[PDB]
């Protein structure tokens, strides 16, 4: 499609970036980045008049977003902030994310790797491009180690130490914020997340971000516990998954004050069952677990878990003394259900005598 249009065009076009690398290692995205070595906004509205679609030119940034099929397209003119394509990449942060693909019909399917990133694609590592770097984009810090942690990846020496300076410079702290919260939760978005957070704690990187916090070991404890109780609910109900990485950050919150905690939280864009959950976890979970455990009778527990949220549950399991009954009440005591003719007897004040029927055949 792309190619036969450069050539009209007399451009050339690649597939650039984290795709391409994708697409080494065979994933499938239908977000799809180019860069152009001509004029990349008409080469998209050529792309998009023939096809037919709809499709939104950014002039000021010189990009265009347009989307053929369920599969997503954005087309970026070359730019070293002319410009080989060389220059485009050689600004880019890693190696594996620093290779291209020719769609331009003569070269096309060609992987274009000027510094290695196949090589150090293949060694399972992390190598920034050049080592002023991380200063150029105290972010990276972070999706270094993200990658590091997603597809299991030792960071390259020179770029251990670089990291290592970066972080210790506080470049962390004077980058702009925003960015950061963003990384952070592209970061717990991701099913590796723990291994991240264990190279977030090996450089520290969370003491130069969140206000007030610091790692202990019981925090550690419970989140490996928390990735056990996660990996079996997630296994029990595939239709009571929710998105687990907010839990762990929630954990790492735990010990600070609510409201840095809350003031990090609607930071972190928190959906609203979120911040109700460090909320709540925060006030009355201490008076929650004692009368959990202070409840003699099935339906008490019943009575005591039925209002509150699932993902608060999934954090109740974290104590051995609860697990099975977590377990009862979620296996058993809440699918217990009822017939018609004894309700019709109750008729002849109605919920009364249903909750009176659930205490009664629920405490066995
Ligand atoms: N802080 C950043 C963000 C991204 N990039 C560059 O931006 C491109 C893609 O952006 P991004 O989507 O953030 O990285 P990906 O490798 O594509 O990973 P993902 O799709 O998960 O975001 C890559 O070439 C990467 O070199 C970068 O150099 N520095």
């Amino acid at each position: 499609m792309v190619g036969q249009i450069a050539k009209e065009m007399g451009l050339r076009a690649y597939i650039v970036g984290g795709v391409v690398r994708d697409i080494l290692l065979g994933k499938e995205v239908w977000d799809v980045d180019f860069v152009v070595e001509g004029n990349a906004i008409e080469l998209a509205k050529e792309l998009a008049r023939r096809h037919g679609v709809n499709v939104h030119p950014f002039p000021e940034f010189g990009t265009a977003h347009l989307k053929i099929g369920k599969l997503k397209l954005e087309f970026a003119t070359a730019r070293r902030e002319p410009a080989s394509l060389k220059e485009d990449l050689i600004r880019r942060d890693f190696t594996i994310n620093a290779m291209a693909i020719s769609v331009n019909l003569e070269d096309y399917g060609t992987l274009i790797d000027y510094f290695g990133g196949l090589r150090d694609l293949k060694d399972k590592v992390i190598r920034v491009l050049h080592p002023v770097s991380f200063i150029e984009d105290p972010v990276r810090i972070l999706r270094a180690l993200r990658f590091a942690g997603r597809l299991n990846f030792k960071l390259s020496r020179s770029t251990e130490k670089l990291l290592k300076q970066a972080v210790n410079l506080g470049l962390l702290k004077e980058a702009p914020r925003g960015r950061l919260i963003n990384e952070i939760k592209l970061a717990l978005r991701e099913d590796r997340f723990l291994e991240i957070l264990e190279l977030y704690r090996k450089y520290r990187v969370l003491e130069e971000i969140i206000e007030g916090f610091q790692w202990n070991e019981k925090v550690l404890q419970k989140l490996y516990a928390l990735r056990k109780v996660v990996d079996w609910h997630a296994l029990e109900f595939s239709e009571e998954r929710i998105d687990y990485g907010w839990l762990y950050l929630l954990i790492l919150i735990s010990n600070l004050d609510y409201e840095r905690g809350k003031h990090f939280l609607e930071e972190m864009s928190a959906p609203s069952w979120v911040r109700e959950t460090y909320k709540f976890m925060k006030f009355k979970l201490g008076s929650l677990k004692e009368e959990l455990k202070k409840a003699k009778e099935n339906y008490e527990v019943y009575r005591l878990l039925k209002p509150l949220h699932t993902s608060v549950l999934l954090l109740l399991m974290l104590e051995e003394e609860l697990k099975e009954k977590i377990k009862l009440y979620l296996e058993k005591l809440r699918k217990v259900k009822l017939p018609k003719e004894k309700i019709e007897e109750l008729k002849k004040e109605l919920g009364e005598r249903i909750e009176e029927l659930k205490r009664e055949i629920m405490n066995k």
